[PDB]
């Protein structure tokens, strides 16, 4: 995760689309939803990134409703958004054995053991953690398989953004893990 507070600026789809939901967490409004194409994720916007200001208005205590009426009513040309870095995140960088092995396992996402003598016991990889990123590339909603697969088919330098289960658990609140799989930007960023 980055350090700084970054503006953004946002153009509506030709449907009036930017691509984001948003959800209310300690009375701060973070990304809950990147949408694959959309506006919101050639800005680079991200899963757990918190949005401080929408058009240069304070975000403190908004409902995610309020949040997302807001967005429905935006002068549509030009839209600033103040972001931090998805605060509630962390990066681990990790070196796999000649077994290809980081050394930990996981389900539904979340890491549930290390295995003694490895990288992620190395680097201090915690348990009950869900995985956001793999090499930057979101993988929230993929099948623990397809997570594998991208561990596999990654170099031998593999970093994870893994963040706190009980904190993931409560932004993904009210969005059936399929929405998930379908709709969450998985796709490397563009340039």
């Amino acid at each position: 995760i980055k350090q700084g507070i970054r503006e953004v600026i946002l153009c509506k789809d030709q449907d009036g689309k930017i691509g984001l939901r948003l959800k209310s967490i300690d009375n701060g409004i973070f990304v809950q939803l990147v949408q694959a194409n959309s506006p919101a994720s050639l800005v680079g916007l991200r899963f757990g990134d918190q949005v401080l200001q929408i058009n240069g208005e304070n975000c403190a205590g908004w409902s995610s409703d309020k949040a997302h009426k807001v967005l429905k009513q935006a002068f549509g040309e030009k839209i600033t958004m103040t972001i931090r870095d998805r605060p509630f995140e962390r990066t681990i960088t990790m070196h796999k054995d000649s077994t290809g092995h980081v050394g930990f396992i996981f389900k539904n996402g979340k890491i549930t053991s290390i295995v003694k003598d490895s990288s992620a016991a190395r680097n201090g990889l915690l348990t009950e953690h869900n995985i956001c990123e793999i090499n930057g590339q979101n993988v929230i909603g993929l099948k623990d398989s397809q997570i594998a697969d991208i561990l596999s088919t990654s170099g031998t330098v593999v970093t994870i953004t893994i963040m706190p289960a009980f904190i993931f658990e409560h932004i993904i609140k009210r969005m059936a893990p399929s929405i998930m799989k379908s709709l969450m930007d998985h796709t490397i960023p563009e340039v």
